[PDB]
């Protein structure tokens, strides 16, 4: 009936659809079987790991062994999913993530290998995408012009008028100069080409932006015919469904078209270095930094062994983790608290996706003087280590945490394991090795009990008398980018001016049919696809009880099979708080659990932390109610997690942190007030759509004024300037006196989710927990414009709409996902540019349109106006609204983890009858009320709108006197 049994029937030797099984292995510690096949005729690998978990995985990987800094791979990947051959229609990928079922679709191109999975739940679906993956990756139409657009191409600055000079144009081009606007990928890529300059990892993978156009059509035909081959391939599955099933699918559609060749792609060993080097390299002066001076990293980096030898790698990880994670740290103490910088160098720790693993650690944020001091620091440091070794109380703290990550249960478990053999398995290591940590935390654990200075001769031999030392520093030049506009201008003259006039008109008639590409609207019925009808009518109920207790605090329990772990939250409510305090709450949440408690300096609290539970963390949550625009829940989370015999000792760290957390500790709190404020500068790209949506929101609903104070700009802006306040005093008394409001138990609820039976046990620790602690508005319009120095653009705009149990909800959930699907998609990311682009609608009722790295402005609002009036013409099909409702269906549904289930009743109160409500309302809807919705809400002048716009300088926008600058 399960999985792993009929699995374990797989008998060595046996012939299924040209496969034969080589290998089975039971790994008990994961409930999981692995079967490692090979196609006898192609030589194809295959490793199936079954599981009974429903939301099943496929991956194919490709092994890319790059020898220029062209991109080839990374456009080739991008190439394979604009067409094949039995489905020649224009973006496969894309149409068919909106005519499935999934819950993840993407690919990924690492340094040395390209992947590709998807996961989902139903086995029509994943037979359907199965056969599209498969087709796109081995047969794709390779067309010149879908090469022209995503990778590099000669256009004119007004593609009509070819008068005008040429310049340079293409996804992958302007993805590249991303890549090299970033500092850190700056130092990452020239830390891993200086480390190993003999081979493949010595080039830019990913694309020099002055050496991308030198790939050809024909380079690229030719990459893909070597390295997309089938005995080039590894095939990987994970879940329940039959194999044979996957078996009979790759064979008869893929496998047997080829025939078997000897890939000669395998990467060689960096031959070892006799003496160590130092480089300096320089990147671009970053605008978010108030100081020039302290602007230098630096970092040392050393060579470890090989990933195929599994053991000596975990041991490597495991002694990586022990130098520099955490304030217990023996690097931490050395070059945090040194106050030499800001934060540890890109890439710290260990780093295992090449083919020799290696090691760094440094500072960013000091000055250029301090360089030898840093480099001294590190080898005293060393020294001291190799001298004193480390306290055992860390050692069983880190095998504590292995061992939570082993047992705990992800949503998307599949995609994690991928990940985590894909590097061993390229350079021909034995995945299976890697699955059984059980195994090698036994074998650690008894190298470390015969031999006391086991973990003293790893850091003597791989510290101090490993001769690969790297040593490279980075500092900033203000005339950089110049240089770098010189170069790329002087490769683009010295190849426009080769171009005969002929090849010139051949250039522009490419340019117009690639305009018409962008523009005519096209079929793609050719793709297969779901239908409503295979949309479940109802959801299975989530049980829960709650019981009052203690002696009026309700406390959700929740039987889950969590596999030995407990998962406990507890909601706090701010309505009592004044309003002064509000803007520090999320400080305070950020180091509440970090500054020690009781008798517990904060290193002692930090190793509790590390040594009996998974993590502690609180967080601030504005939480609106469903049935009222202008009704919202504020409140702190405070979520912990544990194994089960750890509970007692975690309720007794909850309790001590309520009753006697130390506001004392002031040096401590100087860094991590300086770290969170570094790390909300450095997060600002990716989540820039975020923060302009936040910001547009402000002005319309209650909740969304409190969410911009929380979680906006605001915060960013406030981080910045406490962490550029002399005296921290000041800003350390506030935290008593949001203590005395939050931390007590009058406006209090807990969930519990746990096993069966653990639950008494549980029920007495929480209830010994409890015990133990203390006891109308207007919408107005705004229009915001943050002057950033960035090179794209953050739009938002905002929309007020209805709440969440209202009717015509569900139909605006639907209208947005199709306006996502057939308008915004095309418009603004192939005809506009930008990375990415659509619409959303948040369970509040704020609408929200977004563009997310965009070079447009103004014409991002207007293709908008033109979006909704395009809502309001009413030119989509029924089949479109099919579209929309299995995207909706694919999210809603979207598998929920058992320590999230069920999240919903306890922070927004959405039983699940509100949830069949709901669904019923999604299947209820009809092309006609998607009319009526489109002319009631998000016409012109119908409701307010709200906008905000991270990015450039604007000068039309300057002369807006509508526009507030900030």
């Amino acid at each position: 009936a399960a999985a792993c049994e009929r699995a374990l029937q797989y008998k060595l030797g046996d012939k299924i659809h040209g496969f034969t099984v080589n290998q089975v292995t039971s790994v008990p510690e994961l409930f999981l079987t692995a079967v490692k096949l090979t196609h006898d005729d192609t030589g194809a690998r295959y490793l199936h790991l079954a599981r009974e978990d429903t939301n099943n995985l496929f991956s194919v990987q490709f092994r890319t062994t790059p020898m220029d800094s062209t991109g080839v791979p990374h456009i080739l990947e991008h190439t394979v999913l604009c067409g094949s051959q039995k489905y020649p229609c224009r973006d496969p990928f894309f149409k068919m993530l909106n005519r499935s079922l999934s819950t993840f679709m993407n690919a990924f191109t690492a340094s040395d290998y390209t992947l590709y999975p998807f996961s989902t739940q139903n086995p029509k679906d994943f037979q359907n995408l199965l056969s599209v993956y498969l087709d796109a990756t081995f047969f794709p139409c390779l067309r010149e012009l879908d090469f022209w657009q995503e990778g590099w191409r000669l256009e004119h600055e007004n593609p009509s008028d070819p008068q005008t000079p040429l310049v340079f144009k293409g996804v992958v081009f302007n993805e590249m100069k991303g890549a090299f606007t970033d500092n850190e990928r700056i130092f990452s890529q020239h830390l891993q080409n200086r480390l190993l300059p003999d081979h493949t990892y010595s080039v830019v993978s990913g694309g020099d932006p002055l050496c991308i156009p030198e790939l050809t059509w024909e380079q690229l035909k030719q990459f893909h015919a070597t390295h997309y081959h089938p005995s080039n391939a590894r095939f990987f599955t994970y879940g329940n469904f039959p194999l044979e099933q996957h078996l009979k699918q790759i064979h008869e559609e893929a496998l047997s078209k080829f025939q078997k060749i000897e890939p000669s792609t395998v990467v060689p060993a960096q031959t070892p270095w006799d003496k160590p080097r130092e480089f300096q390299i320089t990147c671009g002066p970053d605008s978010f930094a108030t100081d020039p001076s302290k602007q230098t990293t630096v970092s040392v980096s050393f060579l470890l062994p090989d990933i195929t030898d599994t053991f000596e790698a975990f041991t490597l990880s495991l002694l990586s983790s022990l130098l520099t994670s955490g304030p217990n740290s023996p690097f931490y103490k050395a070059l945090i608290e040194s106050g030499l910088g800001t934060d540890f160098s890109p890439d710290v720790g260990y780093n295992g996706y090449t083919r020799e693993a290696y090691f760094s650690v440094g500072l960013q944020g000091i000055v250029e003087k301090d360089i030898e001091t840093v480099r001294s620091l590190i080898d005293r440091t060393i020294d001291e280590v190799v001298e004193k070794g480390f306290e055992d109380d860390r050692i069983e703290a880190l095998l504590h945490k292995i061992e939570i990550q082993m047992k705990h249960q992800s949503t998307s478990f599949g995609l994690m394991l991928t990940s985590y053999i894909a590097s061993c398995w390229n350079h021909d290591g034995d995945p299976v090795e890697l699955l059984k940590l059980g195994n090698q935390l036994a074998k650690f654990r008894q190298c470390l009990q015969e031999n006391p200075k086991f973990l003293q001769e790893k850091v003597k031999q791989y510290f101090k008398n490993n001769q690969h030392k790297l040593t490279l520093s980075m500092r900033p030049d203000d005339k950089y980018h110049e240089k770098q506009a010189q170069v790329e201008a002087t490769k683009l003259k010295q190849k426009v001016e080769a171009l005969s006039p002929g090849d010139r008109q051949q250039i522009y008639e490419k340019g117009l049919e690639l305009r018409s590409q962008q523009s005519k609207p096209q079929d793609a019925s050719c793709l297969p696809a779901l239908k409503v009808s295979d949309i479940e009518p109802t959801i299975p109920v989530t049980e829960l009880d709650v019981v009052l207790t203690a002696g009026d605090i309700p406390v959700q329990y929740c039987a889950q099979p969590t596999n030995g772990m407990v998962y406990f939250r507890a909601f706090s409510s701010l309505n009592t708080l004044p309003e002064e305090l509000r803007p520090y709450v999320p400080l305070f949440c950020s180091v509440l659990t970090k500054l020690g408690c009781g008798l517990l300096d904060y290193r002692e609290q930090a190793q509790q932390i590390e040594l009996k539970t998974g993590g502690m963390s609180a967080s601030p949550h504005v939480l609106p109610d469903d049935s009222h625009m202008d009704t919202y829940e504020q409140g702190v989370l405070f979520s912990s997690l544990c194994l089960d015999r750890n509970l007692p000792d975690m309720m007794q760290l909850w309790s001590e942190i309520f009753n006697n957390p130390c506001f004392e500790e002031e040096e401590h709190f100087k860094v991590l007030v300086k770290m969170t404020a570094q790390e909300l500068a450095n997060g600002i790209p990716d989540s820039g759509h975020l923060y302009a949506s936040i910001r547009a929101g402000r002005t319309l609903t209650p909740a969304g004024d409190l969410q911009e104070t929380f979680s906006g700009m605001d915060q960013v802006r406030l981080m910045k300037r406490i962490a550029e306040m002399t005296d921290i005093k000041p800003i350390l008394r506030k935290l008593p006196r949001i203590k005395k409001h939050l931390l007590n138990g009058d406006n209090m609820r807990c969930s519990v989710n746990a096993t069966p039976q653990q639950m008494p046990q549980t029920e007495k620790a929480v209830e010994d927990f409890l015990r133990s602690i203390g006891r109308t508005f207007k919408p107005w319009q705004m229009k915001t414009h943050f002057l950033m120095p960035f090179p794209v653009n953050y739009v938002g705009e905002c929309i007020r709409t209805v709440p969440y149990t209202d009717p015509d909800h569900a139909s605006l959930k639907i209208l947005a996902r199709l306006m996502t699907a057939k308008f915004l998609h095309t418009e603004i990311r192939e005809k506009g540019g930008a990375y990415g682009g659509g619409a959303k609608l948040s369970h509040n009722g704020i609408f929200t349109l977004y563009s997310y790295r965009d070079p447009n402005t103004i014409e991002t609002l207007q293709s908008f106006g033109k979006a909704v009036d395009w809502a309001k013409s009413g030119k989509f099909t029924q089949q479109d609204i099919d579209e929309a409702k299995l995207s909706v269906f694919s999210t809603v549904d979207a598998p929920v983890a058992p320590s999230d289930k069920g999240m919903d009743h306890f922070l927004y109160g959405l039983s699940d009858e509100m949830k069949q409500a709901h669904r019923e309302q999604l299947f209820a809807v009809s092309h006609d009320k998607l009319l009526a919705v489109s002319d009631r809400y998000l016409g012109t002048g119908k409701s307010t709108h709200g906008l905000a716009i991270l990015g450039p300088e604007n000068p039309k926008i300057a002369k807006d006197p509508s526009w507030i600058i900030r």
